[PDB]
């Protein structure tokens, strides 16, 4: 019946919705591949934190922000205010989680490139996520290729493992969690449907094609242990279809209702 409800959303809006939750189990199309879009930025920040663990002091390292870092990238809320100055790696992490594109490309470079990122993703246990570019090329996919795509299961296990698992230590988990909680781009996605006393941190993704609209979250239900929730949406049949936040809202509400029933 949760299944029936998710199917109704697909009928209503076209395309495919993918859902996975992880407890300390609601799932739908959890092994279907969806454009990852900007969601990759939380994997990147995870990789940076792991790097810091192996390279003490890295988070405090000062990075020059140059005009060519910005380039023709339009969404640069933090980096654009710092051209000709420097930002620490940690400040760039914050920016990346807030979806700052130049910040993300800088981090990929300072990590040592995409090969290192993909190595880290494999270390997480994720063999479904395939990243072959940074911003903005990461946003371009093809319907039948898994390049630059992930699955609800893989990406949701990833965020849970990073925030609560055994790859980052306590100090670095707490930092990761705080970045996600500071994010402001998902107000109209999962957060929109959570009870107001539930705490959430999240990373969104919006490709600008194939209606690709994502939100992957950690949620602390009142008086319960934290859970992870990934909701991915795409219409592989319409390259020009615009993003759709409402379907995420409705899927998240179904889930919130079910969880509340569970905890009751």
């Amino acid at each position: 019946q949760l299944d029936d409800s998710f199917k109704n959303l697909e009928n209503k809006y076209d395309g495919k919705i993918g859902i996975y939750t992880l407890n300390t189990n609601i799932k739908y199309n959890e092994s279907y591949h969806f454009p990852i879009c900007s969601v990759f930025k939380f994997l990147l920040v995870g990789a940076i934190l792991d790097y810091d663990m192996h390279n003490q002091g890295f988070l405090d390292k000062k990075i020059p922000i140059n005009q060519d870092d910005i380039g023709k990238l339009g969404y640069a809320p933090i980096t654009a205010k710092n051209v000709g100055k420097t930002l620490t790696i940690s400040q760039l992490n914050y920016a990346a989680i807030l979806s700052d594109s130049p910040a993300s490309n800088i981090l990929v470079r300072e990590l040592g490139g995409l090969q290192n990122l993909n190595k880290f993703i494999k270390k997480l246990g994720d063999n479904d996520t395939i990243i072959t570019a940074d911003e903005p090329e990461i946003n371009y996919t093809q319907p039948h290729s898994n390049i630059n795509k992930t699955t609800p299961k893989a990406i949701t296990k990833d965020i849970y493992k990073l925030a609560f698992g055994n790859i980052l230590d306590k100090k670095h988990k707490d930092i990761f969690i705080k970045y996600l909680q500071d994010n402001n781009t998902g107000a109209n996605r999962i957060a929109f449907s959570m009870p107001k006393d539930w705490i959430i941190g999240d990373k969104t993704g919006t490709c600008g094609q194939y209606a690709a609209t994502n939100d992957v979250a950690i949620i602390w239900p009142k008086n319960q242990q934290p859970i992870a929730l990934g909701i991915l949406y795409t219409n592989p049949n319409d390259k020009n279809a615009p993003s759709n936040e409402e379907i995420i809202q409705q899927a998240a509400k179904l889930i919130a209702n079910d969880l509340t029933n569970t905890y009751k």
